[PDB]
């Protein structure tokens, strides 16, 4: 039974924690408190093969880098998350992708681009613009909402498929 170490990266506030909790625990966190755990695990079936998802939820604050850059070497696939109502977080995708390629020392790292908060009306990042950037990187692009769970399973499952394709 194969285990996949998935790393969720992105700027502060894009919903890295909310996506991980919605996937693992099936509820949306917002106003109320929550217990910190960082490491989340789940058994899933993807394309008829049962596997274990080991998800690392990193912090967006760049002053805390001993938690994110340390585990960039251990991660097998990366969820690069921006929020569709946060132009700066979309711009920052380039910075996270370069940091990953530097640590992994590879041009073909399993990655999925994720535009979160697609339930909100205040969009400032066009879908076609993010599709164009993902095409430039050669990676899938998935729009998600941790609030409604739209696209959440697809984003993490697509990353696993990228990892499986890379391991051939
Ligand atoms: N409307 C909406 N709000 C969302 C969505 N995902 C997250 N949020 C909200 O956005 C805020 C930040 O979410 P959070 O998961 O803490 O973001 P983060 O990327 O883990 N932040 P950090 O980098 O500081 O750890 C919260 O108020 C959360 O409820 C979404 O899909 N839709
Ligand atoms: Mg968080």
């Amino acid at each position: 039974m194969t285990e996949y170490k998935l790393v969720v990266v992105g700027a502060g506030g894009v919903g890295k924690s909310a996506l991980t909790i919605q996937l693992i625990q099936n509820h949306f966190v917002d106003e109320y408190d929550r217990t910190i755990e960082d490491s989340y695990r789940k058994q899933v079936v993807i394309d008829g093969e049962t596997c274990l998802l080991d998800i690392l939820d990193t912090a967006g604050q760049e002053e805390y880098s001993a938690m994110r850059d340390q585990y960039m070497r251990t991660g097998e696939g990366f969820l690069c998350v921006f929020a569709i109502n946060n132009t700066k977080s979309f711009e920052d995708i380039h910075h996270y992708r370069e940091q990953i390629k530097r640590v992994k020392d590879s041009e073909d790292v399993p990655m999925v681009l994720v535009g979160n908060k697609c339930d909100l009306p205040s969009r400032t990042v066009d879908t076609k613009q993010a599709q164009d950037l993902a095409r430039s990187y050669g990676i899938p692009f998935i729009e998600t909402s941790a609030k409604t769970r739209q696209g959440v399973d697809d984003a993490f499952y697509t990353l696993v498929r990228e990892i499986r394709k890379h391991k051939e």
